[PDB]
């Protein structure tokens, strides 16, 4: 028992971290097979940040204008393009340590592992979620653009995040990794916020399931409540819609519990409208929306 | 800008995480140079954990009892001994993946990285904190016992905990490399119960110091306080005394952000005395106390 937010183990990532460098300008990429992938601003200078002409840029570079640094050896860049917000770097070298991997992009409310990374060097590894507004709450510094987001179910690792930026509020910008921006968001300096953000109700459901599954039960409540009525009353308090889809992934975790999802669903209303009246549930005080469904049944049990 | 419950880069551990097979057990073992680390328990069936004769149950076992599988590869087991509450399985080939490393014991208030683990598979990677009653407060799952705990100091792993069990009340318990145990447990099954927790005081601090430098700044003030009128206030709240010495290690987060340690003591006792007001620091309602100095310092500066 117990439960906690859990990083995938960050090995597999680990051994493709490189540094990449163009100018004056050091960021981290990643080497997957012969192929180095790093945010595209890193061809950008002090003068370039506002109204970037991409395509104008990179047709001024040669394949020796990139400088790769896998730990101690320099890597030779053969070829360079590319796509969306992205820079691929061919280089002479397939990286033997290359994992299983694939390429996927991820809706709001998934969840997914950090390793922040500052000059090809891994430094920490930390669970984050798609927020709704399509930014991440993340931890990262100066230096730390290139860091990549990913998951690990089976031996495989799905890479789903490259970090690209920090907004004004002190969250988190990036592209999946064909170079697609999560949300409205662009590669340039010009003023640009985040939406307001909303609860992952889902996620919550999953977080309560949880808390019931390793023994607790104070919150639950002899009531049930439609999905309509519960939709109305939650987008109070700035909770994200249930759709009929959140319901039914939930069915498993209803099964296992033996709690129905919309009588779950009064259990969180109730909640919302008393607060926690100085209890904690799995040790917060606060209702808990970094979970997924999926990733309950994978820590519980 | 963020602040994160952040673990180290776990790759070098879990190359040398195995699967240790004794009878009907399975568990998980540490491979270093040429020796594999486990629980002693894995010797024991169900009726022997009730009142176990460690040594005795040992010399009735062949090398060839135990099945040690890195990946897909059997290692070969040549010898097997014990010390304290670990055995150590000596095997035919060194690890070719062995870090630097040290085998180190931590003191509670300390933090490290666990990586959890089953049939010699790590599964995930979160930070921990050694309870002021020896306890960890982790997630674990039958099968994970032989799981390591571990910090990084430079290029050198400092591993500091082996998981062996979880309490009644759902806490763990362990030791560390050498087999001694953290706190008044034994490898056994009878009735143990953990002790009263307590609050580490000296990490709280280092959290509300990390929160100004991310700019929630709400619960400063203008006053200060002493070492003991403080530590009158953290003994009625179940906090952990402050020592001068803690006080030095702040130094650094109390020059940086301009706030001396006192004056984030008086802050303290405010939250303590009237709560929060429906305030949230670094967005948490709860007062954090598993991140350490050295912790906030490391996140908020970049080491790699
Ligand atoms: O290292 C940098 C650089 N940068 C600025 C930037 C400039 C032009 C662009 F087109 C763009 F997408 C981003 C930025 O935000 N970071 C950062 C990333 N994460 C946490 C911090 Br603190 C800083
Ligand atoms: O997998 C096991 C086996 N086990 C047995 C045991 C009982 C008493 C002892 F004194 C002892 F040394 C071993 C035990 O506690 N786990 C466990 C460890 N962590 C989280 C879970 Br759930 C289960
Ligand atoms: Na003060």
């Amino acid at each position: 028992s117990g439960f906690r937010k859990m990083a995938f183990p960050s090995g597999k990532v680990e051994g493709c971290m490189v540094q990449v460098t163009c100018g004056t300008t050091t960021l981290n990429g990643l080497w997957l097979d012969d192929v180095v992938y790093c945010p595209r601003h890193v061809i950008c200078t002090s003068e370039d940040m506002l109204n970037p002409n991409y395509e104008d840029l990179l047709i001024r570079k040669s394949n020796h204008n990139f400088l790769v640094q896998a730990g101690n050896v320099q890597l030779r860049v053969i070829g360079h393009s590319m796509q969306n917000c992205v820079l691929k770097l061919k280089v002479d070298t397939a990286n033997p340590k290359t994992p299983k991997y694939k390429f996927v992009r991820i809706q709001p409310g998934q969840t997914f592992s950090v390793l922040a990374c500052y000059n090809g060097s891994p430094s920490g590894v930390y669970q984050c979620a798609m927020r709704p507004n399509f930014t991440i709450k993340g931890s990262f510094l100066n230096g730390s653009c290139g860091s990549v987001g990913f998951n690990i179910d089976y031996d495989c690792v799905s890479f789903c995040y490259m970090h690209h930026m920090e907004l004004p509020t002190g969250v988190h910008a990036g592209t999946d990794l064909e170079g697609n921006f999560y949300g409205p968001f662009v590669d340039r300096q010009t003023a640009q916020a985040a939406g307001t953000d909303t609860t992952i109700t889902v996620n919550v459901l999953a977080w309560l399931y949880a808390a019931v599954i390793n023994g607790d039960r104070w919150f639950l409540n002899r009531f049930t409540t439609t999905l309509n009525d519960f939709n109305l009353v939650a987008m109070k308090y700035n909770y994200e819609p249930l759709t009929q889809d959140h319901v039914d992934i939930l069915g498993p975790l209803s099964a296992q519990t033996g709690i129905a999802v919309l009588d779950m669903c009064a259990s969180l209303k109730e909640l919302l409208q008393n607060g926690m009246n100085g209890r904690t549930i799995l040790g917060s005080a606060l209702l808990e929306d970094e979970f997924t469904p999926f990733d309950v049944v994978r820590q519980c049990s």
